[PDB]
């Protein structure tokens, strides 16, 4: 219903796309609001450092844990759904987009280089929820990327934000019925409505016997 | 090098792409305004589908101008869709060395199936889902697309455990000792039973058990 997403992130720019995408009557009727936050506000020294070597060696930095816990203690509250995305993260489906989408307040704490000291996300679980996930099976440079597509894929599900309305779907066709010598299949032009519906479930039992044989 | 072009209805929401990768001379990328190939007043890219059902699906004529301008026989034409071949590291790996990637992004309910098919014809075409979740775009999954292939090119299995760094004590919580002791081979063995644990709770799939519930 009504949805604020707060982000915090060294890349503020990278958020941009998300906040145009969100109408105008949608913000007003008050339903959602997203606000984007530049880690640096948090660090300590002029040098403006959110990264450090890791303990036990090896390539790589790690996010400092005095700066995340600053700015997660100013931005969350007890009520607060803490989002970390990480590719050793539990998996972020269908079924997560539709869970988060009934939540009052998201963070998302997007991380850089080898992620965030585990010390914060173990911190915060003492007084909030947190839900490490991964948004798939390959590795990002950042969690920017993985906000975005968290951000769109929950926002949809909320009635009137965004402004839209098992096994795979099967292919699409729409204008003109031939073109560069391929034709429209017949039974949809048939007016059989049955026929239609079992020729679209074959074709969807095909699709996804080719491409997603793990879905069976 | 490589060459990245990326068409779209919304090409203001790939501005982001100034970030997607150090490598962005090793890499160049362009971005596309479907609607520059209508040649309509109104600029129509979408109707209703042929046999029924909700929403619009995308006119093939216009994406066909397209993407005659801008693919060659070599080409490798990648179509987003929650309906696709999965995206993983190993495709990532794969697309890596390409000197050609094309991202045709869908919006509505996706882009008539015989403009894929046409393609096929004179280039190589690879239709595939980053996950499974529904968009309401191809824009997001370009981004996606585009940051793990560009890590991976020239020049530039279990999930990885917890990782620390200064102060040793923060909050009352400790740095696991074994980390502060020096000792490579306790620190590797310590790494390693970490990342085993959490693959059995989080994803015990990937070592070949049942998914939960
Ligand atoms: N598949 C994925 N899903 C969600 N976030 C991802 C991701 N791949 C990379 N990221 C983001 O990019 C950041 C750097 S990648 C971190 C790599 C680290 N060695 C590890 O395996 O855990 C992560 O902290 C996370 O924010
Ligand atoms: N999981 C996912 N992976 C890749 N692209 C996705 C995606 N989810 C949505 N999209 C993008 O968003 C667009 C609209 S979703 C419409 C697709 C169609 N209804 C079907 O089921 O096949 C798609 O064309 C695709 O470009």
């Amino acid at each position: 219903g009504s949805m604020k997403i707060d982000v915090v992130t060294i890349f503020p720019e990278y958020l941009q796309p998300v906040r145009q995408s969100l109408p105008g009557k949608a913000i007003d009727a008050g339903l959602v609001d997203v606000a984007v936050h530049d880690l640096r506000r948090w660090t300590h020294d002029v040098h403006k450092s959110v990264d450090d070597s890791p303990y036990g060696g090896g390539p790589g930095m790690v996010m400092k844990p005095t700066v995340w816990g600053d700015a997660l203690d100013e931005i969350c509250t007890s009520e607060t759904l803490l989002v970390v995305p990480t590719p050793a993260g539990y998996p972020f489906t269908q079924e997560t987009a539709w869970q988060w989408s009934t939540e009052d307040h998201l963070v998302i704490a997007c991380g850089r280089y080898e992620g965030i000291d585990q010390r914060v996300a173990d911190d915060a679980a003492t007084r909030m929820r947190v839900r490490e996930v991964s948004i798939g099976d390959y590795v990002l440079n950042g969690g920017e990327a993985a906000a975005l597509v968290i951000i769109e894929a929950v926002l949809r599900l909320v009635p009137g934000v965004l402004g839209n309305a098992s096994l795979l779907e099967g292919p699409s066709y729409t204008r003109p019925p031939s073109w560069r010598g391929m034709d429209v299949p017949p039974v949809l032009l048939s007016g059989d409505h049955a026929k239609i519906a079992a020729w679209r479930a074959e074709q969807s039992r095909q699709r996804t016997i080719e491409r997603r044989p793990d879905l069976l």
